[PDB]
């Protein structure tokens, strides 16, 4: 087995928009989560080859990671905040689906999710 290409992060055929909510997601949410002590396994796509997890992409058909989210944000890939929030949620869910509950990697994801939700709660009104 081999890794799939990473998720698309740039699409010239896809309308671009810059909003205060998207800006917050990049300059606050992404930035805060990236620097968290538990962030590192989520900073790039799961390398199933390097990690010897040959069944990862047999199970996870919608991979997502914060490296991809960073690229989508800085490329203005998203039209709205919900698209980005969905990517974060997918990342967390993938971890919970693939890994046994209570495993270290799951506990790390759970804490990151708690912080994510805390920052999402303070999402500024679309002005
Ligand atoms: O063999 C295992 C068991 C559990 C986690 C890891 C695991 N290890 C790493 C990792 C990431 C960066 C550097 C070094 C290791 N990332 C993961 C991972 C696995 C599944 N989803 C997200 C991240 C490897
Ligand atoms: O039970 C838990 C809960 C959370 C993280 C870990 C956790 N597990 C590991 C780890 C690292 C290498 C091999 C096997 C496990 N590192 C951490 C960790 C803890 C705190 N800060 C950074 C990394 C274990």
């Amino acid at each position: 087995s081999m890794n799939p290409p990473p998720p698309e992060t740039s699409n010239p055929n896809k309308p671009k928009r810059q909003t205060n909510q998207l800006q917050y997601l990049l300059r606050v949410v992404l930035k805060t989560l990236w620097k968290h002590q538990f962030a590192w396994p989520f900073q790039q796509p799961v390398d199933a080859v390097k990690l010897n997890l040959p069944d990862y992409y047999k199970i996870i058909k919608t991979p997502m990671d914060m490296g991809t989210i960073k690229k989508r944000l800085e490329n203005n890939y998203y039209w709205n905040a919900q698209e980005c929030i969905q990517d974060f949620n997918t990342m967390f869910t993938n971890c919970y689906i693939y890994n046994k509950p209570g495993d270290d990697i799951v506990l790390m994801a759970e804490a990151l999710e708690k912080l994510f939700l805390q920052k999402i709660n303070e999402l500024p009104t679309e002005e």
